[PDB]
DNA sequence: CGGCCTACG
DNA sequence: CGTAG
DNA sequence: GCCG
């Protein structure tokens, strides 16, 4: 088993959903603490139980696989024997998590603000929304639109707003593309968002493309939110005889840069973090959504697909839905 | 032990 | 500070 | 918390 979840397929599905669902607990629980080293260790192993190709049923399984050490090797186990983790069970019902949780799935509230205002006694979502002034623009509409952010976007949902994303983004630009990204492309039938990609293949016509699309969608009345390369919005989307808030991110690339962004966009997250990790400390390379560079020869990598991208690391190919680290 | 991805709004 | 995968 |  490799060390580097890029190194590896990790289905949407797999066999150890309940082991790896606690560790992922634990991994959230030290995002909350400001410790992203124990963070990214929990994920990592949560990961690797996930490209496993079997359940994990006795200890001695774990022997040799990356990123299990003590702790996580008890936590699975205490899974094993007892059906439960004490810690992680402690972790779960502590006013601290939950509120923390509470907090931080808030559009605008990150895990600093949401801590600020955990140590200032704040608790729920109406004790924020009795202090409005004290609230940024983003994070009013994110507590305005949390109960219809918190439902789970479905595939018809998605297939909905490409039709009228596309809409807007051909008057903005003929001949301009839109690609569904983020999780929907690695297979998920429900999502808490969704991810588009424009491009042109006319290299430089997709400059100033962004705020033509916005201006156009704006105008049909289907932005309830927004603040360029990357825009975070909430969408109105018509539902039976009303309509749900959903967040839409759009984002643009030169069709240099293109596959480029449709790797990054796709992640997840965990995936893109490995492949970064991977390309900088395995091969010297220096990769983000633009481009991947050579700092020895000072020369970035010409890429036409996600296949360049990958033959350009030394890494065999993973199609999006295996890319669910 | 140091590192832990790397951007944009 | 927030956002993104 | 774990790896190199
Ligand atoms: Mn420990
Ligand atoms: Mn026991
Ligand atoms: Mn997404
Ligand atoms: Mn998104
Ligand atoms: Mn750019
Ligand atoms: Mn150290
Ligand atoms: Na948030």
């Amino acid at each position: 088993m490799p060390a580097y979840a890029c190194q590896r397929p990790t289905p949407l599905t797999h066999h150890n959903t309940g082991l790896s669902e606690a560790l992922e607990i634990l991994a959230e629980a030290a995002g909350f603490e400001g410790s992203e080293g124990r963070l990214l260790t929990f994920c990592r192993a949560a990961s690797v139980l996930k490209a496993l190709p079997s359940p994990v049923t006795t200890l001695s399984q774990l022997q040799g696989l990356p990123h299990f050490g003590e702790h996580s090797s008890r936590v699975v186990q205490e899974l094993l024997e007892h059906g439960v983790c004490e810690e992680v069970e402690r972790v779960r019902r502590s006013e601290r998590y939950q509120t923390m949780k509470l907090f931080t799935q808030i559009f605008g509230v990150g895990v600093k603000t949401a801590d600020r205002w955990y140590r200032e006694g704040l608790r729920t979502l109406d004790d924020l929304r009795e202090q409005p002034q004290k609230l940024t623009q983003q994070q009013k509409a994110g507590l305005q639109h949390h109960q219809d952010l918190s439902t789970p976007v479905l595939r018809s949902d998605v297939d909905a707003l490409q039709q009228v994303v596309e809409e807007a983004v051909g008057q903005a630009l003929p001949g301009a593309t839109v690609t569904l990204t983020g999780g929907f492309r690695r297979g998920k039938l429900q999502g808490h968002d969704v991810d588009f990609l424009i491009t042109h293949p006319k290299e430089g016509q997709e400059a100033g493309l962004l705020p033509r699309v916005m201006c156009r969608l704006q105008d049909q009345g289907l932005i309830l939110y927004h603040q360029f390369e990357r825009s975070f919005c909430i969408f109105r989307l018509p539902q039976p005889g009303s309509w749900k808030a959903v967040r839409v991110d759009l984002v643009v690339a030169p069709v240099s840069q293109f596959p480029f962004a449709l790797l990054g966009w796709t992640g997840s997250k965990l995936f893109q973090r490995e492949l970064r990790r991977f390309s900088r400390k395995e091969k010297g390379l220096w990769l983000n959504s633009h481009g991947l560079f050579d700092p020895e020869q000072k020369t970035f990598f010409q890429a036409a697909s996600e296949e360049d991208i990958f033959r350009h690391l030394g890494l065999e190919y993973l199609p999006p839905e295996q890319r669910n680290a």
